[PDB]
């Protein structure tokens, strides 16, 4: 259109990765993805994968489970100060994983006693404070429930001294999120996406685990089942959104709205995405083939906070 459409050319990483999900990077540029839907004996028996990016193949590296409980982690981000992954699981909650293989589990319960939910996707700001998106009802040993249909879903804020703080709730189904930071580096603004309901929902961010000012920010085309799922910013702030079941990625401008541009993908459900530091790379998740690609974007990525010095100058 308007809406533009760009249709640049996705080529394969890896395959067969059910549910495949989470793209990230750690401080070596090392490449994981996780595979939440992955089951055994009809049970939750979910991955996290290592992926040798020269050949595509897979390692698995951690296949979480508490007391007998199998994860189903579903979203990542690296940290800044240490070589680990911080991963949402739609069963044990947030997870700590380490390059070894080995993890612990973050959260029982929140700061104010509540059995904590299980979580979807997470998002570091530059503050080193973790916004988390909860869809799922409570973490195992709870029965497993999801909020695609009623509205129970829940956002986290996983603060730096170490509080796992309940900021909303009675989303329907929040999904990715992501954090705007002002040029100096101040985190100012975070967006979540509602899958079902076709909605970006945005907050001022006032402070670590303060949020308020809750607004209807953008809008995500189509009535296909699906909706906006993971999301990043690039460089110049526009806001990158994959819309499962649409086969598109969404573009957002700097202040929501409508997209400004489109872009197709060769496969209708786009989940999650990655940037490539220091690429205009962004490898893409999807559920069509349950399979990661990539593709060249028109600018480099928002710097993630595993990129960000915590003894830097300027
Ligand atoms: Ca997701
Ligand atoms: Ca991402």
């Amino acid at each position: 259109m308007e809406i533009p459409v760009i249709e640049p050319l996705f080529t394969k990483v890896t395959e067969d990765i059910p549910g495949a999900e989470g793209p990230v990077f750690d401080k070596n540029g090392d490449f994981y993805i996780v595979a939440p839907e992955v089951e055994v004996n009809g049970k939750p028996a979910g991955e996290i994968l290592r992926i040798d990016l020269k050949t595509g193949k897979k390692t698995v590296i951690c296949k979480p489970e508490v007391n007998g409980y199998g994860g189903i982690p579903a979203g990542c981000q690296c940290d800044r100060d240490a070589n680990q992954l911080f991963v949402a699981d739609m069963r044990l909650g947030l997870l700590v994983v380490q390059t070894d293989g080995t993890f612990e589990e973050i959260a029982k319960k929140d700061s104010e006693g509540r059995r904590m939910q299980g979580c979807n996707d997470c998002a570091f700001d530059y503050e080193g404070n973790l916004w988390i998106t909860a869809p799922a009802g409570e973490v195992a040993p709870a029965d497993y429930t999801r909020s695609m249909q009623e509205k129970f879903g829940s956002i986290y804020c996983f603060t730096t001294d170490g509080q796992m703080i309940q900021v909303d709730t009675a989303f329907q189904f929040p999904n990715g999120i992501a954090v705007r930071h002002m040029n100096d580096g101040r985190p100012y603004q975070l967006i979540v996406a509602e899958t079902p309901t076709k909605k970006l929902w945005s907050y001022d961010i006032k402070g670590p685990a303060k949020i308020e000012n809750k607004k209807v920010w953008g809008h995500i085309p189509g009535t296909h089942e699906g909706g906006a799922d993971g999301m990043d910013f690039d460089e110049d702030n526009n806001l990158l959104v994959a819309n499962w079941g649409s086969s598109h990625i969404e573009v957002f401008g700097p202040d929501g709205g409508q997209p400004k541009m489109r872009i197709r993908c060769p496969f209708e459900k786009p989940s999650n995405l990655h940037f490539k530091p220091q690429t205009k790379t962004i490898f893409v998740t999807e559920h069509e083939n349950n399979a990661v690609w990539k593709f060249e974007w028109q600018r480099n990525g928002k710097k993630q906070y595993c990129e960000t010095l915590k003894f830097g100058i300027f």
